[PDB]
């Protein structure tokens, strides 16, 4: 079936920033292996003045090229989100075995005019978790089914 945890490291402590930096990791905590292509992660936030947006992995243990990004503007705003960044994995990311993790996934994202975000009104931001921990407001899915975290209400 599939059991996972997502770990999170905030690499931008300034609330005001042109670059959100939610580093991530997927841990397979169940008993079967999981194809990482089946896994999606969502970082829910408020855009703070809508613009084109770009997300980049500068480096990932599984190979940055294997990380996919999709910005989704939410149909309706919810508490601390009008967008999410959906992080996914190509076949090249491969399989996560029981008890193992992806290792580090670096992520940054910015608006195309480098205008500032405010991270303080972001559902998924955890300012102080600057090393890898459990940020339950970054949610994760297997085949589109929520398996980790709390989506914004
Ligand atoms: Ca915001």
């Amino acid at each position: 079936s599939g059991q996972i945890k997502v770990l999170y490291a905030n690499k931008e402590t300034n609330s005001t920033t042109n670059t959100i930096r939610p580093w991530l990791k997927v841990v397979n905590t169940g008993s079967s292996s999981i194809d990482l292509s089946r896994v999606t992660i969502r970082y829910w936030y408020t855009v703070d003045g809508d613009r084109a947006q770009s997300a980049i992995s500068d480096w990932a243990q599984i190979g940055a090229s294997n990380v996919t990004f999709k910005f989704v503007k939410l149909s309706s705003s919810v508490s601390g989100a009008d967008y999410y960044l959906e992080i996914g994995f190509k076949s090249g990311a491969g399989q996560l075995q029981p008890g193992k993790d992806t290792g580090e996934i670096q992520i940054r994202f910015n608006k195309s005019d480098w205008s500032n975000y405010n991270q303080g009104n972001d559902w998924s931001w955890l300012q102080s978790m600057t090393s890898y921990g459990e940020n339950v407001k970054v949610t994760a899915y297997i085949d589109g089914v929520l398996v980790w975290g709390q989506e914004p209400s």
